[PDB]
């Protein structure tokens, strides 16, 4: 755990150690509005003893939501909200990104004011669900609507809708934003190749499919600097349905695409709930050499697994998805092998702050 407790720089920021805490979608905006809230600044600000908190998704316009109560960064009363996390966060002595979300195809119409979802093709995400609270019918999951194909000025416009997104985060006092590319969300629709029927200059070839990455990330690095800017990628998952039929090679050459616009670090999320796909370690060292900033892991790790890739040489930092939910002071336990409580799977999304704030800290 030595090295897990180092710290690192981070484009303008020391970091005090390694660890993050990955985005957690939890779904306690408040409604109506979709607002980041109160119980959610006490939530992050408890688990700012990590490195690096980066925020759960976060829709960048009413047609990127994909599920109830997600938190946007759109409207000023958003804003605001996220501003409080971010304060609280900082008090704290902390540093946190916002995970910029459009989830493209994987959503329905109700969760987006009554329109249809946008993705790169025609294509649903076969046997995917979302969860909506239309106000009328019993909220609950349902299927995916069928996407339309987004036209030249769709592009331009989400692109746009990206750029003020994290004009917005800085705004919001964010330190940073994440470009959500993983999950099977839009970019990750246009960047899978059996999700991409495309034909223009966003499909088929290799080059053509990261285009749309391409020029998100431009616009992003543009309107906030790349020192700002961070990605998720999820190569080898498969959450939400978007598959590559050379995924190692597609990601990698990803990889050296977003090292070309020297964003802040590169987030790899390597484990979905049980969608665990061993994850060769050749292929992380392709990684490690085809983007050459800070390279961030999660997906199962311990203390011992996320030293060893420290040390390895395969990671920077390395993310605790679950065990920082129900763990608000994961590092201090993770540093002195206190065990670790565990999460209860029914309040992960919804409700308040049981399950999400009531979580104590360690206490022998
Ligand atoms: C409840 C929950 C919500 C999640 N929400 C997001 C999300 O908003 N954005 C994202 O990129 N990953 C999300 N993930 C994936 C996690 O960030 C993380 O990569 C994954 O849980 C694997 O790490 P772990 O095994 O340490 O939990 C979520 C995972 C869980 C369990
Ligand atoms: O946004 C969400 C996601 C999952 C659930 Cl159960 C409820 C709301
Ligand atoms: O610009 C702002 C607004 C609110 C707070 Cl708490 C801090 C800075
Ligand atoms: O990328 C994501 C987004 C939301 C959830 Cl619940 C899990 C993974």
């Amino acid at each position: 755990t030595q090295s897990l407790f180092q710290p690192i720089t981070l484009g303008a920021l020391t970091l005090k150690n390694r660890i993050v805490m990955p985005p957690l979608t939890r779904s306690r905006a408040s409604q109506p509005g979709d607002v980041a809230n109160h119980m959610m600044a006490i939530y992050y600000a408890q688990r700012a003893s990590a490195g690096l908190i980066v925020s759960e998704g976060t829709q960048i316009s009413p047609t990127a939501k994909g599920y109830a109560w997600t938190p946007g960064i759109y409207t000023p009363e958003q804003i605001a909200g996220w501003r409080i996390v971010t304060e609280a966060v900082h008090a704290k002595g902390c540093a946190i990104f916002a995970q910029l979300w459009h989830v493209g195809r994987v959503t329905h119409p109700d969760n987006i004011d009554g329109q249809q979802p946008i993705s790169s093709s025609t294509l649903k995400a076969e046997n995917v669900k979302v969860f909506v609270d239309n106000g009328s019918d019993e909220p609950g999951f349902v299927d995916v609507a069928v996407p339309r194909a987004m036209t030249k000025a769709d592009i331009a416009q989400v692109i746009a809708d990206y750029r003020q997104a994290a004009l917005n985060a800085m705004e919001a006092g964010f330190d940073g934003i994440e470009l959500h590319a993983a999950n099977g969300y839009l970019i990750n629709q246009f960047i899978d190749s059996e999700a991409n029927n495309r034909s223009d200059e966003y499909g088929g070839s290799l080059e053509n499919r990261l285009r749309f990455l391409d020029e998100v990330v431009a616009a992003l690095v543009d309107a906030i600097g790349a020192e700002r800017v961070g990605v998720r990628l999820a190569p080898l998952t498969t959450l939400n349905g978007t598959v590559d039929a050379d995924p190692i090679l597609t990601y990698t050459a990803a990889a050296a695409l977003l090292n070309k616009h020297r964003i802040v670090y590169l987030h790899i999320a390597e484990v979905d709930w049980d969608d665990a796909p061993d994850t060769p370690v050749s292929f992380k060292r392709a990684l490690r050499e085809a983007y050459q900033g800070v390279l961030i892991y999660a997906g199962r790790y311990n203390a011992e697994k996320a030293e060893q890739a420290i040390n390895d040489g395969l990671a920077d930092m390395i993310g605790f998805g679950r065990p920082f939910i129900a763990n608000p002071d994961l590092p201090e336990r993770l540093r002195h092998g206190y065990p670790l409580a565990e999460h209860v799977p029914a309040t992960l999304f919804g409700g308040g702050e049981k399950g999400l704030t009531d979580y104590p800290t360690y206490q022998a």
